[PDB]
């Protein structure tokens, strides 16, 4: 299983975060309602060449509240690698019913925000 869509790169040395009231991805097959969840960063490190692990640029993944690998935090809650996006009128309420992907039957989704968003500086799709 993983995220429905793909990733954020960051590239300075900040989480992400997002202004109240935007940061979930654009998915027409979701409803108003659907419009909430959380982004998790995935890290990755690599043999550099003179022997010693290299750091590679943190990517972030979105999963809808109450999916994926923190299904069970509930919206707000603090945890380092975790931050938390909702469109207004968005319910507070798990969204089972569109889960995760599964890789072995659908790609990921690309990755883009409805208009007027701001991405934070050193993040990119
Ligand atoms: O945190 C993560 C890491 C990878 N993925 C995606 O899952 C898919 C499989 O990744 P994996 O081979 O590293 O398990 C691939 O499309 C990745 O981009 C996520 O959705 N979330």
């Amino acid at each position: 299983t993983a995220s429905w869509f793909t990733a954020l790169t960051q590239h300075g040395k900040e989480d992400l975060k997002f202004p109240r009231g935007q940061g979930v991805p654009i998915n027409t097959n979701s409803s108003p309602d659907d419009q909430i969840g959380y982004y998790r960063r995935a890290t990755r490190r690599i043999r550099g060449g003179d022997g010693k692990m290299k750091d590679l640029s943190p990517r972030w993944y979105f999963y809808y509240l109450g999916t994926g690998p923190e299904a069970g935090l509930p919206y707000g809650a603090n945890k380092d690698g975790i931050i938390w996006v909702a469109t207004e009128g968005a319910l507070n309420t798990p969204k089972d019913h569109i889960g995760t992907r599964n890789p072995a039957n659908n790609a990921a989704i690309v990755l883009q925000l409805p208009q007027g968003t701001t991405l934070p500086k050193g993040f990119y799709a």
